[PDB]
């Protein structure tokens, strides 16, 4: 029906600025970055949509995408952020990728990291933001971790509530960085015998996806 995008983001435990780049420009926030990188590592890989029309001088959007209208948003807002996405799908190996096809209906995709601070195998996924929270063992602020607690649920709640929740529009974007110390160097999870955890996750941050009629 109408054009869509990120709208907003939350990760600082209190929402944050973004500022719609047309009239003004947002500057001078607390540039914490570590939480950004962590979120970006999800918000790049963990998508199944692409551009249709590549373009030059226009909005990278141009209502011109192939793939589901929750997952495409980040791609557009990250690509123009020089956060090379159609590259990174090939940077990592794509151990596995499960579609909608699981018990609580999520989608997930496991990838080995070639070279970054994070450990080798990485897990990323999405579903309802509440359902991410359900599986969150901690939250990530200032590039640390904090032990997730009622206070930190609250800080997410009021945020999600303000984002104007209705059902399954917003997304929860989390990881748990599959510990290559416990996990094997053969990473034979597959999509059949996975036997992986789904409930260690970090809250890292979220955005505010739309999916209007």
């Amino acid at each position: 029906q109408n054009p869509m995008t990120v709208a907003h983001m939350w990760f600082d435990n209190q929402i944050h600025e973004a500022d719609t780049t047309e009239n003004q420009s947002g500057v001078s926030f607390d540039k914490t970055s570590a939480t950004w990188f962590a979120l970006s590592r999800i918000a790049g890989l963990c998508n199944r949509a692409v551009f249709q029309a590549n373009q030059e001088n226009l909005p990278i959007l141009k209502r011109a995408v192939a793939g589901d209208a929750s997952e495409s948003a980040l791609l557009k807002c990250i690509e123009v952020c020089c956060g090379s996405v159609m590259e990174m799908r090939e940077k990592y190996t794509k151990i596995v990728e499960i579609p909608f096809n699981s018990t609580n209906k999520y989608q997930l995709s496991i990838h080995k990291n070639p070279n970054a601070s994070e450990p080798k195998h990485l897990l990323v996924m999405k579903g309802a933001p509440e359902r991410i929270l359900d599986r969150c063992s901690s939250i990530l602020l200032h590039g640390k971790e904090q032990p997730l607690d009622e206070e930190l649920k609250d800080a997410f709640q009021n945020a999600y509530l303000e984002l104007g929740g209705l059902g399954e529009r917003v997304l929860g974007f989390c990881h748990l960085l599959l510990p290559d110390e416990q996990f094997p160097e053969g990473f034979q999870f597959d999509t059949d015998e996975v036997n992986f955890p789904v409930d260690n996750l970090c809250f890292v941050g979220l955005i505010s996806m739309i999916d209007p009629p």
